């Protein structure tokens, strides 16, 4: 009988608990993500502010139900305090030190294949508990330490949908994989996206696989009734048996310095 606990959302002023700095690890529609401090532990944590409405209460909700998943950013605890005479709730996260996932790249295809099949698992964890996540930018693909075998891990829930949409999920994996293997995004464009108007050029792509390039064909279908499910995603090849990938390299980290 594994269960897990269920939502707290503590009342106590956060400051009794944290040390709040004014360190910004990130921005987004409600004002700055800060760095924080546990006064018990001295550990590191993202703090997300927002306004206590009933969509703040929506996000928390999805996001807290989505933490269990290893690679997804977790909730350490929620409070609601006042700020200003507002009702605010504030998220405290774990915090994810390795900065953004392409600007880590920026300093391999089976390298690539491991990231795209880490953030499949945050996909496949939302959508078989019925999460659509939509916002599957690459900013808000973190890692959690500059150690190099850090986990990637998918952030920001602002707009996650329950779904009681998904193929817009699989859309941004597609993109995601394209940045990935050639260093730039299959649109140099509101036109060229809604026809499907994208190319594999060379000499950056002249060296992978019609296997690879069939994938993002398939995340990238313009008609989303049969773009790829993560269930499908999951299991072809390329991501289902990641290691034994090909260590053929690519010149993504040098493109995306040039750009
Ligand atoms: O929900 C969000 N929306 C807006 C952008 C954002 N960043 C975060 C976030 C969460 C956890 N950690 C970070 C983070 C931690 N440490 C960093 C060090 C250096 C650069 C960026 C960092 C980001 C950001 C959450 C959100």
């Amino acid at each position: 009988f594994h269960v897990k606990s269920g939502l707290q959302i503590k009342k106590n002023a956060i400051i009794d608990d944290y040390k709040v700095t004014s360190q910004v690890l990130g921005l987004g529609i409600n004002g700055k993500v800060l760095q924080i401090f546990n006064k018990r532990t001295q550990e590191k944590f993202a703090l997300k502010m927002l306004q206590d409405c009933p969509k703040a209460r929506r996000e928390v909700e999805l996001h807290w139900r989505a933490s269990q998943c290893p690679h997804i950013v977790r909730i350490v605890d929620v409070y609601e305090n006042l700020y200003a005479g507002r009702k605010c709730l504030l998220i405290v996260m774990e915090c994810l030190d390795g900065g953004e996932l392409f600007s880590r790249i920026q300093d391999t295809e089976r390298e690539a294949s491991e990231i795209m099949k880490s953030i499949g698992e945050a996909i496949q964890y939302l959508h078989s508990i019925n999460i659509a996540h939509r916002d599957v930018k690459p900013e808000n693909l973190l890692y959690t330490s500059k150690r190099p075998n850090a986990i990637l891990k998918l952030t920001d829930f602002g707009f996650a949908k329950e779904t009681t949409d998904k193929s817009c999920d699989m859309w941004s994996l597609g993109v995601i994989m394209y940045i990935l293997l050639c260093g730039y995004p299959p649109f140099y464009m509101k036109t060229r996206i809604r026809m499907g108007q994208y190319e594999f050029p060379n000499p950056e792509w002249s060296e992978v696989s019609e296997e690879v390039k069939m994938l993002i064909r398939n995340l990238l279908k313009t008609e989303p009734t049969q773009r790829m499910t993560i269930t499908e995603f999951m299991n072809h090849p390329w991501i289902m048996q990641s290691t034994k990938v090909p260590q053929t390299p690519l010149h993504t980290s040098r493109v995306l310095k040039e750009d």
